[PDB]
């Protein structure tokens, strides 16, 4: 497939499935000024994510672009610390460590560790996700996380294994999920086709809430 | 045989010591466990090395509230911050509660760690990280020494390679939740203790191996 | 494929391969009185090794019988070591340390350091076999390598690659080299076939001299 | 702009210093080096912060066979075993031959550890593996103390994030392999500096995970 890392005027963001978007050069190559119709048609297009549920997307992201009432985004609009990005990231580093945007290896090499197997499932991207949020609650003396970011978190950990994966089966290859983190490419050369059954919001709201039952987060815990 | 343990037989915050008792390889009541004792139940049991055996009876006879006592009781073993520490796989932190008796919440939390039908070091280490994790996190009167951080590798170290094999590294995970949910050897899922004597070597050097897989804060306590 | 583990009357011995071949069936699963009509119509069936070079693997294998002469062997005859077995295996401890028949995890640990790709090539095979002759060297007391056995490494070393993976391209993948030793299963649900041209003697030596010319050992060494 | 050290240019056993000197970050003839000269060769030319370099500097000073002396010059760097030391990645060891100069015989061992177009941690940590167990075997009067394992941990952290990245853990082998066989930065290959700074406590972080990395012998020498 037809892929280019980006240059010194291309900007990218902390998603990692919108960085591997912009290289494939299904949304703008260079990250900028995306409309709601390239959204709509390059989440479909790569995905087959349902229309809803990218539209919806679309509208989280523009209230990051600093325009008021703004139609469009661009990738790095969404890095902005405390808005959609949020701490306890899965492969960013904490805004009070380090730029939130690139992607860490050191903080992608604790999440790995609790995907202890060749095929991922919920309760180990529950564990991964549990183990990211006690680690910054530990460390960060500036930690927050509100009710929408923990909501963020759980959306960002279902897409992961079920817009790579299997949203019938709730599982994923790892070497499906390393490679996009790690290369920001889509892994076609794994084997990998986007799924034939579109994803929906609710069964993905659905799915957020079987991860969030996994957990074993402190009662106290947002 | 096995025999549950009746009011009058004391047991402590170790699943194996507890289900040695029970079995009678130590004695049933729990008490007065002398340094043979204590030899001869892990050797016939689990084929620890001797050294490793009687190293352990000289850690637990420290729990002795009795100077100068060459013997323990297991409800000894439960004194907090001596030999028992925070953040046990399936006791509750002393704060909160009694932590000598088997706790399914908090085991609840570990077993969410252990993946497959078979348990490794990864997922040893996970478990350990995450009850450490969640100790400090919510128990303020958390406290994990140098010290109390060896004693867990220590014991994560064993319930993977005294149940399962140190050679592969790994253990059925169905023979250490019946362990810990029975206190009784998993005789009749088909374990047999191990035919290469554990040593104080292997231990120490497989602690390392553990500590190597975690993900705690670099600041976190270090063995 | 149809796959049993060994039980308690079943004997197992330190060749990987041996003992994945036992444990399909294509050789006796009770691993014992293996003759030479079964080791050349087994390592074709399984593997598309040429007769020639099966048949003078069953020749090094008969001397590990104690049976003067013996037409035949079983794979725990194999295991005595400094015979056929030798210090310095990539799975197996050293005689010193432990049995040195049976997979050890922490042994394959350090030699999986070395594979440090998802392709395992020639330079990585000889990294990983120098790396195991220092830790040999430098750690057991009773230490020893004779020309035969660093012939025998050599040959361990390229069977691996070339039997598992390509002798063409002379690469491996290393998710079928991890799950040969770790299972003594051969590889097939991850898309292992065995090779269409056969192996022979000639093509074995050959690339057993390309490892030796890749590795980075003392001067001083056999 | 870049100039090949003439005979009365001193050297010594740090790729990168020479480097430094040779594009006149530090002074060309490798003399007299000050604090000041330290911390600017190392903000301008590789953006490193200033404390860590201060604390570079601070060690330098050591190999100055003058007492009391605030700076110091490349060849009193290559001192045997004041920071310089054996399993060197591109050097051979005292025993052998100069410990200061370049040598491609090393160096050839050294970079068959680096298997791909890109180096990261584990082949790092694999070569100087290689590189100590190597040095081990062969060379009679080897020494490798705590001081001067933490030294070679240094180094490899050193050329891997300042050359490439301390974010992805990761560097271009091409880059490596032109800055130690031509002490010239890598800059007609695309190199530029760092953004971030690196600091002393992302550099000891680091230094951490290498040793984590490595697959030495038990009773090798810890840093
Ligand atoms: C317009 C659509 C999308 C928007 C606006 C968006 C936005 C974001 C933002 C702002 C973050 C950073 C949150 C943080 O970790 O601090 C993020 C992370 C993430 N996104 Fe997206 N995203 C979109 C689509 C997708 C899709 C289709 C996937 C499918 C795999 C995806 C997967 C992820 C994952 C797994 C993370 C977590 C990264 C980490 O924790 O290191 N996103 N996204
Ligand atoms: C004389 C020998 C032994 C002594 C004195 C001893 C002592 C103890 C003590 C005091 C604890 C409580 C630590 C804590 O979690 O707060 C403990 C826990 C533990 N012991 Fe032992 N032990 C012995 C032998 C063994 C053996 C042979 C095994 C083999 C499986 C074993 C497995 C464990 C495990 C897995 C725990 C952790 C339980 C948990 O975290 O919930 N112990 N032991
Ligand atoms: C009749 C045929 C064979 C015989 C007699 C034989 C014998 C042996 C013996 C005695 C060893 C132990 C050497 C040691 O590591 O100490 C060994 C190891 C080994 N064998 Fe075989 N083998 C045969 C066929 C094969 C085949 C077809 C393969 C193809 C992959 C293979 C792969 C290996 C490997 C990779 C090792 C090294 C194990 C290690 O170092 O941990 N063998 N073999
Ligand atoms: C004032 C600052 C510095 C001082 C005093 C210093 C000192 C030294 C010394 C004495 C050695 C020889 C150790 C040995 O291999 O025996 C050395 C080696 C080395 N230095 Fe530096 N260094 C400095 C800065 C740097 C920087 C900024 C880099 C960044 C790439 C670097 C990279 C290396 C590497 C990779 C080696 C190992 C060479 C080898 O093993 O062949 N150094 N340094
Ligand atoms: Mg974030
Ligand atoms: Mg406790
Ligand atoms: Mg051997
Ligand atoms: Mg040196």
């Amino acid at each position: 497939a037809p892929w280019k890392a980006p240059g010194p005027d291309d900007v990218r963001g902390p998603c990692p499935m919108l960085n591997t978007l912009a290289n494939h050069g299904f949304l703008p190559h260079d990250g900028k000024n995306i409309d709601v119709n390239t959204t709509v048609n390059a989440l479909s297009s790569a995905l087959n994510l349902d229309d809803e549920l990218s539209r919806d997307l679309h509208t989280f992201a523009v209230t990051t672009n600093p325009q008021p009432n703004a139609t469009w985004f661009s990738l790095n609009h969404l890095s902005r610390h405390n808005v959609l990005e949020h701490d306890a990231s899965l492969s960013r580093q904490d805004a009070y460590f380090g730029p939130p945007d690139v992607f860490n290896a050191a903080v992608f090499n604790e999440t790995k560790a609790y995907w202890t197997g060749d095929i991922i499932n919920f309760q180990m991207a529950a564990n991964a996700l549990t183990a990211r949020l006690m680690t910054s609650n530990l460390t960060n003396p500036e930690f927050s996380m509100s009710q929408l970011g923990r909501g963020f978190g759980l959306g960002e950990t279902v897409c992961y294994v079920t817009i790579l994966g299997s949203k019938e089966t709730r599982t994923v290859p790892k070497a499906f999920v390393e490679y996009l983190f790690e290369n920001e490419r889509l892994p076609y050369e794994l084997g990998f086709k986007k799924m034939k059954s579109a994803l929906t919001e609710d069964e993905l709201t659905t799915m957020m809430g079987e991860i969030y039952s996994l957990q074993h987060l402190p009662e106290s815990f947002t």
